[PDB]
């Protein structure tokens, strides 16, 4: 029996044939990027399948782009009644009819099915975190109920649990079949973090201490005669799979591509390094002119637009208040207050964050504004490398204006590197930021 061959790549990339070695390298993108994915299956000649399924799920800072999905054989488009498409948030599972099956069925050559599809990294992506889908191509000569892993974050405890049912070809209740062995990979970067083995007498197990704010898998190891159904996610911190006693072959599970986005950190300060509350920066893409970084319009919800409004005004209000008060005034409890509020306001920012463009006008409000909050931090996320300026538009009270933008990069490892000159946090033992340092004569 020849077996099917499968790969998933960028658009143009994907090889069954050979797959690139280097997809753990996450590519470069920032937010609202459309990202173009290919999923290229080799069938036999002289097929007899009664599935032929493909099953794709993408971590939660990618976003499917429904309607996006074109499937040909021998690059001939498939008809509408050849296939069965479910989209989901996550993805996608896209199922041969009868008709499609014959397409790939009894053929007296190879047959190559291509699949192409875009997902949008969104506002959700975290810098230096990348994203990454995964696929499975669920096959055979009888029907098979198998699918592709759900990503899922632990529960605030930082702890998984897997729980498995199973099922004879019907759907009825059997007894567990044999012993299940599953890896736990990290969703987002692909590395292996454990794996745990289910007796037939036991049909749960717990991982403990993950991080809360990654998203993992357990990738079934194939066992003989069973395919795996991984059940929709209802709750952080479980995850389920139902085994179908299908006796088919183990599915097809290509290496999976990555994207990923970057970021930078500053605190604003004076020359005795003294952090300084409500310093406000745009972005601009040279040291004299030039553009600045703005939000697409077209991008942005009414909800977005209106949070963005919100939060910006109870951050001018926290500051003004601050401002207000004495150095010795300026106590632990009133700089959380400037810190709250800025915040929520950099939360806003990213949110409303989906997409990018370079604009005339610093004075539009789509352009992206940064501002410093009471331990002078402020951010920015979602970016691709490359250099960039800021430009101070607002000075912290008592200060002269900037006279000059502040070049600075940003890289693969910008966000997150030490030895960058400043603490983000104070205290934290790592130097993460960079200075912006205001003065009184400019």
């Amino acid at each position: 029996e020849a077996k099917p061959k499968i790969d998933k790549d960028f658009k143009g990339k994907a090889n069954p044939d050979t797959p690139r070695v280097d997809k753990d390298t996450p590519v470069n993108h920032q937010v609202g990027d459309v990202v173009e994915y290919e999923i290229v299956t080799k069938i036999p000649a002289l097929a007899n399948y009664a599935t032929a399924n493909w099953s794709d799920r993408m971590t939660e800072g990618l976003a499917f782009n429904k309607g996006t999905v074109k499937v040909t054989v021998d690059d001939v488009a498939l008809e509408a009644g050849d296939y069965a498409l479910t989209e989901v948030a996550t993805g996608f599972d896209l199922k041969l009819t009868d008709a499609g099956l014959a397409k790939v069925n009894d053929q007296n050559a190879e047959k190559t099915v291509k699949i192409t599809y875009s997902a949008t990294l969104n506002d959700k992506a975290i810098v230096e975190v990348p994203e990454s889908n995964d696929v499975t191509f669920n096959y055979g000569n009888n029907p098979d109920h198998g699918n592709t892993p759900k990503p899922n974050k632990p529960n605030e405890n930082g702890d998984l649990t897997l729980t498995k049912t199973w099922v004879d070809a019907t759907g009825a209740p059997i007894p567990a079949g044999a012993e299940a062995t599953f890896d736990l990979v990290n969703a987002q970067a692909g590395k292996v973090v454990q794996t745990v083995t289910l007796t037939t007498d036991k049909n749960t197990v717990t991982v403990n201490g993950l991080d809360k704010n990654t998203e993992y898998k357990f990738v079934e190891r194939s066992i003989k005669g069973y395919s795996a159904d991984y059940q929709e996610i209802t709750t952080a911190g479980e995850i389920a799979v139902k085994n179908w006693k299908d006796e088919n072959p183990k599915p097809l599970d290509p290496t999976e591509p990555k994207v990923v986005t970057y970021g930078k950190k500053f605190v604003k300060v004076n020359d005795k390094d003294n952090r300084l509350a409500g310093a406000e920066f745009v972005i601009a893409n040279a040291d004299n002119a030039g553009q600045y970084l703005a939000r697409k319009a077209d991008k942005v919800s009414q909800e977005e637009k209106q949070l963005v409004v919100t939060t910006k005004d109870a951050l001018d209000r926290a500051v003004a208040a601050y401002n207000a008060l004495t150095a010795q005034q300026q106590t632990q409890q009133e700089k959380e207050k400037v810190d709250k509020a800025q915040a929520a306001y950099n939360a806003a920012v990213i949110a409303a964050n989906n997409a990018f463009e370079w604009v005339a006008d610093k004075d539009n409000e789509n352009v992206v504004k940064l501002v410093s909050d009471a331990q002078g931090r402020f951010e920015i996320t979602g970016l691709l490398a490359g250099t960039y300026y800021l430009e101070e538009t607002k000075q912290p009270a008592g200060y002269a204006l900037l006279t000059s933008r502040q070049k600075f990069e940003v890289t693969a490892t910008s966000y997150s590197a030490t030895g960058q000159g400043i603490e983000y946090t104070a205290g934290s033992g790592k130097d993460d930021a960079t200075k912006v340092v205001n003065k009184k004569i400019t």
